[PDB]
């Protein structure tokens, strides 16, 4: 069987080709103490992955090795693939195929280097780098539509017409879950709650992931917060203090249609997902109107298919049928994507092997690349 | 039963001797794609034809092989053929003779062609090749009038008497229907409309088929669409977007009387057939007056009988009775024909064999031809 | 009944005898197609003959096969007589005898040819062969005159005398109506008219028959002609277009008294007349002068028998009665006198037998030939 | 000094009397710009004639004032006649007798409008119009022969007999120069190429003028052409394309001997020489068979002598000497004429002055016309 | 004096007729603020047009009034002419005539709000409006020649012969400066630089211009660069950080020659000009091979014109003498061409007066206009 390893800035997911949900999904981070250890006979570690550092995030400071879909620490990266290898799915990388994913119109550089570990440090047999929107579509069972992937590090839309993509078309929005997760932080010290550190990133994380939803109408949510009190929800610390939080629900998750919230200057999600529309044939954009596909786990807010749709059809002709595809398990649907590219007899012919990457190098490694 | 294929620079009509209409229409186009395929499992064809080339025009360079009544392409032309045969006929091109059509005064290598293309690579039995103009008289049920064939191609006026072609006084015009719509796509500038792709070329050319006409009077038109506003015509486009048109609804089909509108030097199309008619014998000018038959798309225009009555009356002597025919389905009217002439027990002795075409060669395929 | 056949070199006249007109006036021309025939199906014939040749004459050559009373071509002569009797009298040629008619001063070879067509090829039971000018004075009820024949081929004076022929004062002028339409072509050159083809020699024969007339006195009229503009006509052609003529009018029959305008050695037609009676004996002169009939198409111009009639009394001595007898039917006086002769008792025994001819041969054809 | 202009449908050679070649040939047309012009400052007249004219064709339309010999356009004309008195020969028109030319058979107007324009535009001091046949006879030192002088409107073939016209057996072929040009237009599409604008006509009358040859034998001809390919040139349009033609080399002047390719119903030009000899008298046809003259451009092609030699020797009987007298300056022959005509002392006294026609008027123009 | 001005979608470039550079070149950008002003007694204006913007452009989301030479905000379009006449030149738009320009084939509402703007907001006494490429025609000094005119928005090849404009064979290319300073931004995260922002793509523009040039065969200078390192160029941000680029140089221009590369389905820019000549009379390509003059600011990258010698020269026939014409002050060759049309006393009699305007309306604009 084939190993399907989804690697975002926020989270990993492996699995096995064939399966219908990733069997380790952990946080990509890498911890390591920032204190001296005082006592004999203790298993202290150098360093920590994923789970295990989570839990002992107390005396630990956490990296991140992605930051905004680009690895900053490749050492750190191969600490995390050995964790998925050995720790998570407990196989031989040896002995599988190895389908990797990355985000288009990342550096070359990134799926050089990761052809090279893959091949030198783990030993895989084959090896496959597909591109995330297109396993979206994959997981959706479509061939065409206009993927909005918005994980923890960038999001991005790509168009794709009757399994043809559009280069050209694609957009790139450097902004995403961590970027959210900082202007929660940020927004919620106007009620004098405090998170600095590393730790209390991941609670304030935590809270997003909870309480956070997107309003239909933002100023009216904002009327209706201000007025009485039914959106205030509380949120117990892991020291069991309790804060509470009201307009900061939706003023967090609102970021993504008005990024100038963050001092960006890009559009929202819903104006890059309609100029990318925009920038393709006038041909093929009806198609692309009824099937935007929302992938990601920063897509998975209360609401956000609704405003979408919204802000979409405002932007679109009245006589066009926008179509938001959201499904419930699209936190998922790039590994998911993978896993049926991976089960394809079609694609048991582009395994990049590891003969051919020692006949040619690293030029043999853009296979579909865009 | 006889096969009879009418192969136009624009459409191509194809259908069964001893029918009323034919079979398949379907436009003379080559499709290919022009962005890299991403999907795996994908049915992605190295190129398409006809109308499934029409539905997927978004991701297609669309291509013409016959340009003015010249096939550029042979091998798009034998893909085109193909496609008529097993696709849209659905026929074994062995079993059935065909009746081909060509236009007057072609080169001889068209023809030449066009029976080694139908001999050795569909080996039909037997062939033929008529003339368009001819067709399109026998259509009417007539055998003297002056048949003033339009396009997508070329224009050509032929006369004909008692059955007999006067070949000196055969006229062509090199404008038809594919120059109206490049010319209708540069006049839409004008008012901010950008057309560019071939895609956007059939686009077009649909508007010019739903929404233009020939004024009357021009100079009356134009000053009626400046003063009111009675004359706009609104259409949608494929994604949604709405153009209103004016005077371009009547400026489009104006070229073919003022040629000059497309840069051109020669004469509108009622000069032509004025002049076609002035250079036969004074004795069957009076017949070929009351017998001027329209055929062609680009002679389905509304309006465009009347002008043309109106302008040859102007041209004429006062005494002559000018008669325009143009039935409604003159659109079809060269098919239509050769379906009579492939009915005809006349006919059934004029087929090419293909042991004729053994025995002697490309020499015999000339039959009847002018 | 008896058949009376008067072939001239421009118009067959059958008829019955005992009739007094002929059946059947129809022009002696045979018409071939120039052009090559495009549509399958036509009625298109080898050749047409007589009215059905005029009217398709757009699309044909046509060949006069009699010139200057020769027949030139025997087997159109054998196509224009079967026309005659099979589509024109519809009759069978093998139950009627036949009265056929020549010049004086004809080769012997053409009333021998005549004889052996009529014999084995329509086989008729017997057969004679007149002289024009007996039977032009036998339409007048007379025995005593000259006769000026003029038809389209050729012109001849014969006097005769109490039924007495005098073959030594039989005078030909090799000038009739041929010759005046060619004239009438060549003049309407300088008006701008161009007609050159056989159909347009057709057109400016109707041109002739419908506007030219005799000037009494020729000079008096050129003057008339060019001081005012009253003489001037006016003539539509088959296309509906209009021409002009002013002094042609009385040109192209003026070429009849002076044969110098078509550049001939010849004297006119009033001298050939006068030369003839003066080379008769003195004592039948006088008789010859009141007793001058005219005959043929020819002599149908309006004031031809006024000036006719000035000119021989200016020749004449002043003692003479000059007396131009033109009767209104003498276009076709020739048949009519034919149709008087084959209707009296005294001539039944005059006809060759088909029995006679095979126990003689062409020895026996010339009865009263002169 | 005199000036001598010989204007045809084609060029137009002016020079001075006594010279021995036109001092001034170019091409008479009228240029005219058919596009708009958009920069300020240039020279941009309203209309072009001759060399100018040819050299700015691209934006030009063309067109001849003489069509078939008849001015079809007096202001043209006009202008032509300017060009020619002071741009090309540089001369005040009211300071030298002019001897102009013309066909014979042309219409009276024709001379009549020469005059006028020469005594009331340009205030020549006397004029004389010459027949061109009479001049062709002049320049071959000759006062008996038949002049067949086919320029680019009309051929003619006009006897002389002692000095003495036989006008009556002047013949008119029309068909020159300018219809072959057309029928080489017209085969040219067998091969592709297209030619349609005025330019592109000009352009086919360089290829006639360089590549086109008559054949001695034609079917002969057509076999060699169709075997191997021996008898293929090619010539290089303006724009640097490369065409190669064939049998069409000796095709087009093919038609000045078999009119039947150009649909016309005339006899070739040897025919026509012939019948106008059979219309002479007996006497005269043994010196007009030996002193057949050539004349004008269109007898210009390579092997049109031998052709025409070998025709007639067919056709005349076997015991007459046919000689073509073909000088190699017969393009000009005409031109020589008049210059040979306006240079004797007997000629010095019938020139038409100008107070002759102010006295007299039209009428007094027809000196010596035929 | 009179005001010459030239307005691109990038840059605008004003001064006075008579000169022989612009006065003023600045870019054509309105920047507004996208923060809140914190600071009292700052003079923070509303917007900033030109330098000013480009100087404080970090604070600024800029924003180009013209986009593919289309005016999309006729607000900022009349910011930046007042700019122009108040800041830049310093003159008084009420005392000087106008002359502006456009491009051909433009929308008509352009120029008549270019004419309304100018004669109710400014009040200038003169106005016209002139063809850019016209003007490039008039700085090199030239009547003749096919002008290639790329600057920011549009490129357009535009055919003149003798002052003649063929609005025919002029072709539009939806590809220029802007696009390929996109598809430079593109083409730099291949490399881990990310520039996102309006100020991030005015420095990709500055690179452009400072790094990019055109090789001269693009897959032998692909493999120069895949090879060695001497094509790396270093370049210092603003922030004083380095970036070093290597093919990117060249394949940013490389996209004029191929479209493809920018997911656009027309033809380089050495085909459209090639097209545009083989839409014009063949008469005229000969004359337009040798004048190809390039203009604008996307004509200056450096090996642009042996590269399109190289191509023009491979496509056009080989007899041809290809010549392309780039002067070093090509930039601005429509502002001097302008500035030497207003100084041509020809034309002092073509500006459109302000009471010509009042007394007509917006129907005069349109003069030489195509
Ligand atoms: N229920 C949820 N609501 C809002 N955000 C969520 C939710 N679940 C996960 N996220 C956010 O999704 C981001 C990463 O999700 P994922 O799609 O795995 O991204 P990546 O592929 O970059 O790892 C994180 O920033 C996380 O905060
Ligand atoms: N209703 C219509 N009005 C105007 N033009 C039409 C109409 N229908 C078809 N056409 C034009 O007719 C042209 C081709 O018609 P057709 O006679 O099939 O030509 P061909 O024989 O060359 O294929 C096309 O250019 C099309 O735009
Ligand atoms: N009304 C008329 N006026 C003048 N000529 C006429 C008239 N009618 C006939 N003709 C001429 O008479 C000629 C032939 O007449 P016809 O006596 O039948 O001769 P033929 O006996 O040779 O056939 C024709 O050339 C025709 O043009
Ligand atoms: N060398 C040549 N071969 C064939 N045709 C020629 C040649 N030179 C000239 N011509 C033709 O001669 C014609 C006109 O010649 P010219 O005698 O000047 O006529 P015109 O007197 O009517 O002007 C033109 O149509 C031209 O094509
Ligand atoms: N040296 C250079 N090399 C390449 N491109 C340049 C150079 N200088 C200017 N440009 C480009 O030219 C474009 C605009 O130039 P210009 O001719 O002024 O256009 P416009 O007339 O549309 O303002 C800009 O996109 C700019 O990037
Ligand atoms: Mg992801
Ligand atoms: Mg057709
Ligand atoms: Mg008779
Ligand atoms: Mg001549
Ligand atoms: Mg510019």
């Amino acid at each position: 069987a084939a190993l399907v390893v989804d690697n975002g800035s926020g989270m990993c997911k492996a699995g096995f080709a064939g399966d219908d949900a990733p069997r380790a999904v952990f946080p990509s981070i890498v911890g390591r103490p920032r204190h001296q250890g005082v006592m004999v006979g203790m298993g202290q570690k150098d360093s920590y992955v994923g789970d295990e550092a989570q839990s002992k995030r107390g005396i630990l400071t956490l990296k991140y090795p992605i930051e905004h879909g680009i690895v900053t620490n490749w050492d750190d990266m191969e600490k995390i693939w050995h964790h998925t290898f050995y720790n998570e799915l407990r196989v031989a990388p040896e002995e599988h195929p190895v389908l990797l994913t990355e985000a288009p119109l990342s550096p070359k550089a990134n799926r050089e280097k990761m052809t090279q570990i893959m091949f030198e440090t783990f030993n895989t047999p084959a090896m496959y780098v597909a591109i995330q929107a297109v396993l979206s579509l994959y997981a959706s069972g479509r061939t065409t539509g206009i993927v909005m992937d918005s994980g923890d590090g960038v999001t991005h839309t790509v168009p794709i017409y009757e399994g043809y993509a559009l280069p050209h078309a694609i957009l790139r929005l450097d902004l995403a879950g961590r970027d959210l997760t900082d202007y929660l932080m940020k927004i919620l010290t106007e009620r004098g709650y405090s998170f600095t550190t590393t730790a209390e990133r991941e609670i304030v994380r935590d809270i997003k992931e909870k309480l956070c939803y997107v309003a239909l109408d933002f100023e009216q949510e904002m009327a209706t917060a201000a007025s009485s009190s039914s959106l205030e929800k509380s949120y117990e610390l892991p020291d069991g203090q309790v804060i509470t939080i009201g307009n900061e629900r939706f003023r967090c998750p609102e970021a993504l249609f008005q990024p100038s919230f963050l001092g960006m200057e890009s559009a929202g999600i819903h104006e890059t997902t309609f100029n990318s529309i925009m920038k393709c044939d006038v041909d093929i954009r009806k198609d692309l109107y009824a099937n935007t596909v929302l992938s990601g786990g920063t897509t998975m807010y209360p609401g956000i298919a609704d405003r979408m749709q919204k802000e979409i059809t405002a932007l679109a002709p009245s006589t066009m049928k926008i179509k938001i595809i959201a499904p419930p398990e699209r936190k998922y649907s790039v590994w998911i994507g993978g896993s049926i590219l991976a089960s394809l007899s079609t694609f048991q012919q582009m395994w990049i092997s590891k003969q051919e990457y020692d006949e040619s190098g690293p030029s043999i490694v853009h296979r579909k690349c865009f």
